[PDB]
DNA sequence: CCGACCGCGCATCAGC
DNA sequence: GCTGATGCGC
DNA sequence: GTCGG
C-alpha cells in the first residue's frame, strides 16, 4: 500500500462528509478518489500528478499538497478537535446508529460508550446488539477463520437440504486475508425467479444455523435478507473468538450470476460496473441485467449464463474476483 | 455550466 | 392494518 | 467533489 497517508485521509474527509455534514455526493467523490489512488502503482509525490487520476480534481489536488507538505490537513485536525464532529463520527461506529441517529444521541447529550451502554431504551434492537458486540466488530477476521466459517455453513446447509448451494462471496471471494464479516448467497433450486415453491427456505437455513449456536445473534430477517451474528467454537481453555458480522443472501437460483457479481463487490467496483452499464445502455442490479430506452424503460431481463456474459454486454474484458477489490 | 453521481432489503415511523 | 417515506445497511 | 457533454 504505497499512499497509505493520501488514501487515510480521504477516507477520513469521506467519513466526516458522510456522518457529520451528511453530504452524501462528497462522501461518495472522496470514496472514489481514495479507491484509485488506493490502486495506482506509483508512490504520488504531488498534487498535480495525482489529478491525472479520474475523480481526483482540483480541491482534492490541492488537498494532497498540503499533506505531503506537512503530514496534515488542518480541515481534519480542526474536525478532530471540534467535540460534536469528533462524537457523531464515533458513534457511527456502532452497527445500527448513522448520521441521522448520531447526531441525536449528540443533541441528547448521549456522546460516549458509556452513555449508550446506559441508555439502550433508547436503542433499537440492531443499535442494541451493535453496542453488545461493538468491541468484536470492530476486529478483522483472519482468513484462516472464515475458511474455518465457511465448513460450519456450507455443511449445516447441506444438512437442511443437499440442494442448497452456498457461494461465500464479499471480501473472501475477491482474495483477501482478512475480512469485515461473512457474506454467504444462498441458492435452491425450488425458489427460481417465478415459483416461491417452498416458503421459509431462508428461515430453514437459520434456524439450523442457530441450533448450532453458529448464529447467536440477529439484526434483521426477511425471505431474502438475513443479517445477524454468528462465532466459532472453541475448544477447553480456548478462549473465546470474537462475535462476527454474518450475512446470508438467499437469490433465485436462475439469477445465481447477478447475485455473485452483486455479493463479491466491492461495493465501489459495483457502483462503478452499474454506472457504466448505464452509459452503454444497461441496468444492473442483484437479479438482472435491462436494457434502457431512451424513456427510462427498465427493459426486459438479459440472459447469462455467466458472470462474463455480465461483462461483454456492458463491453468489459472479465476481471477476476482479485481485480474488483476497487 | 450543471446534471448525474448504483440499486436494493429490512426496520421503523408517520399518517390515515 | 396498510402505504409511503425515511434510516441504515448489503 | 468531480465529471461529461
Ligand atoms: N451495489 C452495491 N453493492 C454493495 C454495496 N455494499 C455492499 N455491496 C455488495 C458488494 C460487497 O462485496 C458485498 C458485501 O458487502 P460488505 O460485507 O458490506 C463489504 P465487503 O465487500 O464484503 O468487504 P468487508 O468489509 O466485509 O471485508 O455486497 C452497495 O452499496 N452497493
Ligand atoms: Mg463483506
Ligand atoms: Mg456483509
Ligand atoms: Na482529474
Ligand atoms: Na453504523
Amino acid at each position: 500500500t504505497l499512499n497509505g497517508g493520501i488514501t487515510d485521509m480521504l477516507t477520513e474527509l469521506a467519513n466526516f462528509e458522510k456522518n457529520v455534514s451528511q453530504a452524501i455526493h462528497k462522501y461518495n467523490a472522496y470514496r472514489k478518489a481514495a479507491s484509485v489512488i488506493a490502486k495506482y502503482p506509483h508512490k504520488i509525490k504531488s498534487g498535480a500528478e495525482a489529478k491525472k487520476l479520474p475523480g481526483v480534481g482540483t480541491k482534492i489536488a490541492e488537498k494532497i499538497d498540503e499533506f505531503l507538505a506537512t503530514g496534515k490537513l488542518r480541515k481534519l485536525e480542526k474536525i478532530r478537535q471540534d467535540d460534536t464532529s469528533s462524537s457523531i463520527n464515533f458513534l457511527t461506529r456502532v452497527s445500527g446508529i448513522g448520521p441521522s441517529a448520531a447526531r441525536k444521541f449528540v443533541d441528547e447529550g448521549i456522546k460516549t460508550l458509556e452513555d449508550l451502554r446506559k441508555n439502550e431504551d433508547k436503542l433499537n434492537h440492531h443499535q442494541r446488539i451493535g453496542l453488545k458486540y461493538f468491541g468484536d466488530f470492530e476486529k478483522r477476521i483472519p482468513r484462516e477463520e472464515m475458511l474455518q466459517m465457511q465448513d460450519i455453513v456450507l455443511n449445516e446447509v447441506k444438512k437442511v437440504d443437499s440442494e442448497y448451494i452456498a457461494t461465500v462471496c464479499g471480501s473472501f471471494r475477491r482474495g483477501a486475508e482478512s475480512s469485515g464479516d461473512m457474506d454467504v448467497l444462498l441458492t435452491h433450486p425450488s425458489f427460481t425467479s417465478e415459483s416461491t415453491k417452498q416458503p421459509k427456505l431462508l428461515h430453514q437455513v437459520v434456524e439450523q444455523l442457530q441450533k448450532v449456536h453458529f448464529i447467536t445473534d440477529t439484526l434483521s430477517k426477511g425471505e431474502t435478507k438475513f443479517m445477524g451474528v454468528c462465532q466459532l467454537p472453541s475448544k477447553n481453555d480456548e478462549k473465546e473468538y470474537p462475535h462476527r458480522r454474518i450475512d446470508i443472501r438467499l437469490i433465485p437460483k436462475d439469477q445465481y450470476y447477478c447475485g455473485v457479481l452483486y455479493f463479491t463487490g466491492s461495493d465501489i467496483f459495483n457502483k462503478n460496473m452499474r454506472a457504466h452499464a448505464l452509459e452503454k445502455g444497461f441496468t444492473i442490479n442483484e437479479y438482472t441485467i435491462r436494457p434502457l430506452g431512451v424513456t427510462g424503460v427498465a427493459g426486459e431481463p438479459l440472459p447469462v449464463d455467466s458472470e462474463k456474459d455480465i461483462f461483454d454486454y456492458i463491453q468489459w474484458k472479465y476481471r477476476e474476483p482479485k481485480d474488483r477489490s476497487e
